[PDB]
């Protein structure tokens, strides 16, 4: 009796092999059970053979189907499944059950048989980070063991492993398989078998070709934004994003409690709303500089400039100081009292709710901002006209801007008071520097 | 019993969902509560963070189980009541008779309407999947409903509600009725009600303004997801969730002559065959204007001859025309150019394919008439161009030596006459009497 | 027919919940189950983390609300299985089995033995919290019982079961049925057997010795806070749990005559009864061994006439002594000078004008010894205390003296003590028992 | 009647709890009062015999249910007004004025001292349950508090104190606080005085000293109870409450490298940390002394890079020593033979896992430093048996010629040179500035 069930997710309703690939698994063994999977009937029809051991899994909701029929556990009666790809196929006899030889004897929960076909799988390494809504990929280094796969593979593991994920069978499944298992810590080990290319394979013309690759980019950047991935690195460069941009806007709405969205759903920033924020400093700074604003580090950002010379993981927006006797130099913000202001380069410079102080937004949709904050001297301390409840927003010695400072920051070189240690300590109490907190941990803690 | 409540209605911007939770716990401290959402409401929701108070979010996440997004793992009572926003539990004990009056009758679900602004009424309730359709009507034997319209509190045994396809699915008052009332279920409405809440919410015209918009939006993906293209109510109101002159059609190009709903077992979506019915009522007021012969031909005549109407799975019209008539038709003579937009925005075309014109909806949308022009012989009308159909013949002309009406498609058409052994004579006998699929070899009726 | 499984008896270091709670999800995938704890489970317990499978801890935490520690909170069905550690589910609908039993039946629990080393037996059990005490025995109307030894999947509705005063205190095996019996429920004990665990926990003699070390201080600790001072069996076992040589006793010093177990309508402890027991033993030996006669008085000559043994609530032993014969005896002459710890830890103290022999230098348990000499032939001291029963009396009462069993030994009495009785407290005294002040708190 | 008098914080042996109930009573004889207790006080209190007056017995009981150890049952009014013994009402609606007061403002809390030898003073309070410590100092809002130090009536809605886990834990005047703290709620000391009782209690030295001892006895097993390993008051005069030379460390075997206090959601405790720094620093004292090349190594050294000091979730102190210079220490030369207990009850030993030693702080606080041998092999630093852990790695010797001062957990010990580069050569780059607990994949998470 057979132990493995042939699931096939990934192929294209107008073009497939699907037929030959699920024909060539029951000339070894007539009584092979085999899953077609889709979220649509496929059409043109696939024609299948109409015996029991062959069954197509509809996943989507029915109204005349019970929940059962949207589940694929519900289509696998063995212990072991192997997720074929279209374009595969079977010709040499019982290398299903090699890889399940090789799975009970190895430590690895996956193993993997590369498709001998133009795109053959090669090993990776993955490494997910929620908290970043990051999927960092390279060079696998203990290769034939990965963490994920790139190209043609038949992917075999128990049923029980990958029908307790909670997205087995996302689209494209090269990319959600390794993006749930290697979060969990599980590894897959490629084997050396080769499973032969169809016959006829699909997609053989470039338009065919055209039209599945433009289909599965959309696949996979919905699925990354619907799992909560921004941003992919490979090898720490060739950066794809999928979050927000000058043209959106941001990731998290109006934040209340000053807890932000993300916060609450065990995440920090987004990494698209840290490189807006880091992008619209250094804007700003230059500006400011460029204007002959005296500017320094506030707040968050002077913390994080000081602790690891970044913005905050978890943080926000960016704060600035600025002398108020300075403003009228820049010509952004001596229009920002009239009006909001649009610049040049799509920043949006205003003056604020009340409170006194001056936003920088990076575009019109996108409110990421920067906050200046200005004071003026009065008696040697800087003190502003107005506040808010925030332990760290108070009068300060003047002293502590008399010598500016460079500090790294965010990329690039800004200015800090003097001795920040000892002012950051004044602001937010002693040891911030090295003992780093959430901005409301009354309501939620790191 | 040890009902769990389950709140699935509501809007994460303004809700009275706090309240409502709060109201159930003053009367069991321990009352299992089930707040389901697809993604985690912010501003947070600020439920008590008690053990039996749970948040069960329904979306896929690459750290969570399978099991964490279906609901059912949250609820360990043999009962679940759905408990719309906006509604409050005061007179202590209100569940436990709802689960005694569904354990005497008959009836699967139990509900109970909320004294809210629109309590839930009592409707009737037919599903029919082949032609995409919901009927609604009102109640034959209330409080016997098989759905509601308005805020009701419904009961029913979670084994019950959740081997449902799609359980909680929004708008629940409308998924979950269409889901019962196909399986024949009834819902009883009780002489019981339960309160608003004292703050409700959406209490201003503007949040108040939009809730129902994209309440409208998630009904309309709801019956797109499920396939209802029309739902209809007593008193003739329809609502349309298909094709229009604006979208494309519903179904893609056929293959094999079988379109793919029929593999779905459904037959023409009802958007489909309507607009196809106005493209020919138009296309004919056109060609009898123009002074060009025109009779109905292949299914179009032979669902003419059977009901006076499309045939139920037929994706075209199909017309005869002479061919020495084509000149007299501006739309036809542009047509030989190239494509033609009209006045009406339908388009004019000479197929690529055969020697044949073709008639579309609109730009956008392909449902057509086909026009087959023919032209005499020695007495047998003929084309140059011929497609592998069995009904695609000569024929001698005398059966169009005159044409009679013949009504078809809500209006009186022109047909040959002696229709049946026309019909016959291209389709073999006793078509008229037995209806089959284009192509019975791939997927026959 | 909804059951939740609870798991409460099993050790962090050494268990096979894992494999309990895998066994009930492959009957049903969403069967709830709860485990509870009460600190976290390290190392970690690896439990699959859907919605019906939660662990629950029942203590209290800065960053936790009230309901946190309640466990009717996590259980939301009709029905509650307790499983101990080292059961599995096999069969298929099992608990459906128990429930239609409760059901069928009279018990408000139900049971099933687990077939490990220790399937669950019968066992009868009064509880008498008056006297501090638990009694079991075998079962005569088996298999309905009181209480049940051993392992078992025990069944009963959550409304019952979350109403007792401790629920879930451990060891459950004995807390549960002390609650339970003591209501006057029984368990009926099934046909039926789960399997043991594949893999079953505590598989080295190391590991189950561990175990036992700390079941057996869980239990104690369990018994003492909840007033259970001693356990007996049916064939007199014995297993204690409150004061012995080297404690405090178990009561503070007492105002107005009245005892603080008294207020909370219990009787003596009665490892403060055996302290008191032993020590008039010894005492008793002692002044024999010296030639100092001796006489049982008060409350101790009033117990032992009515029924051989110390009075249920009284807190010390009395005897009347010769003063002429004090000096006979070492230890007592020893006392006069100062406090006097002899060769087996008793204390004789000097104080009044009598004598007091304390169990040991940390027990306070004590006997009083009253001296008396003839004046004329009547008995009398030179101090007297503010009771009744403190008087002269015809020294005739002691010419000659009687044996009288008290205490487990043979004591002396004095001659007519009926009438001795009725003299210094009373006509019907012996008949008609009275608390110690009955102004404070009568019986 | 609104406010329920509760009393808790008393003794049994002397108290004037009769004098406090009395006193509320003269000023309404219907006044709610609970005197709360674990067990039944003795001697007898004696209170008056009414409805209104009622014992609260919160010990679990054999007999009785569940409710009555429940503080919540004993209550029906809104607010509660906890009392210490020593105080009482002398004039009428003090109770009233602080539940105006209390709904006036925005604390939900409020106080009004009692007039005793110490009265109560307003107190600030940060509650790190992570780092195990409660810091106290003065309250810079004042009379706006975090906590209160000595004798106040407090009142709050009854709520708001029993929905807390530990709502009458004693000390009162420490648990209550911690979680009110925590919750971020403030309590404001009202400009009202509570008298003092006409005979106050512990009036004599031994009855204080009797009351004192109980009270610092129950005030050390409730801040081990919950968590609080370490209180201080303006980051001085410390007074732990977690493990020491004398006992276990309070965690105990570490499997799969992530200790017991990252599952429930800590980082190292105080007290744990305290230890390690002292062994570390001890022993490098020992090293330097007898010529034992070392420097910091793994998690101790990127400490010192980071923030100088342990890791605040990290384990244990690691040093790379040279392989050669072991013959030079005595305390390891014996190590090998067998372990060693020192002058000082350190207790250096061979280990168990691999070949390194390990100092641990003593014989029965198994918190270790552990020691890696590594020898010169063709100019690169290695030894002989790994671990499966990342940065166990080889390293080029240059990095140790020469070696660098860099401050670390309350000294200055030695790094290789160029620390940065060799901490992102066996960690990765950014390791400095990008921190995470030792093992993340459990998905425990
Ligand atoms: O079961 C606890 C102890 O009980 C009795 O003393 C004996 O059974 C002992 O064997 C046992 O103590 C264990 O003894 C072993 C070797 O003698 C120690 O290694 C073990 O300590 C742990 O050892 C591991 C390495 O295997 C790690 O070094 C770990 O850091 C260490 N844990 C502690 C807290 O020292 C010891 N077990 C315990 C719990 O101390
Ligand atoms: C993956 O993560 C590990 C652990 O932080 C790191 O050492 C490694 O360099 C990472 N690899 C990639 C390709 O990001
Ligand atoms: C998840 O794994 C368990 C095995 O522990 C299995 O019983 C269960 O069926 C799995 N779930 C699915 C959906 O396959
Ligand atoms: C539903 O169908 C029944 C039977 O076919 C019919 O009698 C009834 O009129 C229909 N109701 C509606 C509202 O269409
Ligand atoms: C329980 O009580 C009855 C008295 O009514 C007694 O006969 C029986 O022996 C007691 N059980 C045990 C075990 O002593
Ligand atoms: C106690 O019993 C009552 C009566 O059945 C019930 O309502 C309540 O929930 C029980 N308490 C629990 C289950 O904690
Ligand atoms: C408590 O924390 C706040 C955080 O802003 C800090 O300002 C204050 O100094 C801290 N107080 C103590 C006593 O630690
Ligand atoms: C806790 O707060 C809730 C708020 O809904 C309240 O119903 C409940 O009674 C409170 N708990 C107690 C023990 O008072
Ligand atoms: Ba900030
Ligand atoms: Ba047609
Ligand atoms: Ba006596
Ligand atoms: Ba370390
Ligand atoms: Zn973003
Ligand atoms: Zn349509
Ligand atoms: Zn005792
Ligand atoms: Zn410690």
């Amino acid at each position: 009796g057979p132990r493995v069930t042939v699931l096939v997710r990934e192929f294209e309703a107008f073009d497939n092999a699907v037929p030959e690939l699920v024909d060539s698994f029951l000339q070894q063994d007539p009584a092979q059970p085999v899953v077609v999977a889709a979220d649509t009937l496929p059409y043109p029809p696939l024609a299948l053979p109409r015996i029991p051991n062959v069954r197509l899994a509809l996943l989507q909701p029915a109204l005349d189907r019970p929940a059962a029929a949207s589940r694929p556990e519900t289509y696998v009666a063995t212990e072991f499944v192997a997720l074929v790809p279209d374009g595969a196929r079977a010709e040499a006899p019982g290398l299903l059950e090699r890889m399940v030889e090789a799975l009970r004897a190895g430590s690895a929960r996956l193993v993997a048989a590369p498709v001998a076909t133009a795109n053959p799988a090669r090993c990776l390494a993955l490494n997910v980070s929620l908290r970043e809504w990051t999927a960092r990929y390279g060079a696998a280094p203990a290769a034939p063991r990965c963490d994920a796969l790139d190209g043609d593979a038949v992917v075999l593991l128990r049923a029980r492993d990958l029908f307790n994920l909670s997205a087995p069978l996302a689209r494209p499944v090269g990319t959600s398989l390794f993006l749930q298992t290697a979060l969990r810590g599980w590894a897959v080990q490629l084997l050396d078998l080769t499973f032969a290319a169809a016959r006829q394979p699909p997609l053989a013309t470039a338009h065919a070709r055209w039209k599945a690759e433009r289909e599965g980019r959309a696949r996979r950047a919905a699925l990354l934004r619907a799992l909560g991935i921004r941003l992919v690195s490979w090898e720490g460069g060739r950066l794809e994003w999928f979050g927000c941009n000058k043209e959106t806007t941001r990731c998290f709405g109006t934040v209340v409690g000053d807890t932000p969205a993300y916060l609450y759903e065990e995440r920090w920033t987004p990494p698209c709303c840290l490189r807006a924020l880091r992008e619209t400093a250094r804007y700003v700074v230059g500006v400011l500089e460029a204007a002959g604003v005296r500017y320094w580090l506030e707040g968050g950002s002077l913390l994080g400039a000081a602790r690891h010379g970044d913005i905050i993981p978890w943080d926000y927006d960016v704060d600035l100081g600025i002398y108020l006797e300075d403003v009228g130099n820049c010509e952004q913000l001596r229009g920002a009292e009239a009006g909001s202001v649009v610049d040049e380069r799509g920043f949006v410079w205003e003056k604020a709710v009340e409170g006194d102080f001056f936003r920088v937004q990076y575009s019109e949709s996108n409110h990421l901002h920067v906050d200046l904050w200005p004071f003026y001297p009065r008696n040697g301390v800087m003190t502003k006209d107005t506040w808010l409840d925030h332990r760290q927003d108070v009068e300060f010695p003047e002293h502590f801007l008399q010598p500016l400072v460079p500090l790294p920051f965010a990329g690039f070189v800004a200015q800090a008071p003097n001795n920040y240690r000892r002012f950051l300590e004044l602001k937010f109490g002693p040891g911030v520097i090295e003992n780093p907190q959430y901005p409301n941990p009354a309501l939620l803690s790191l």
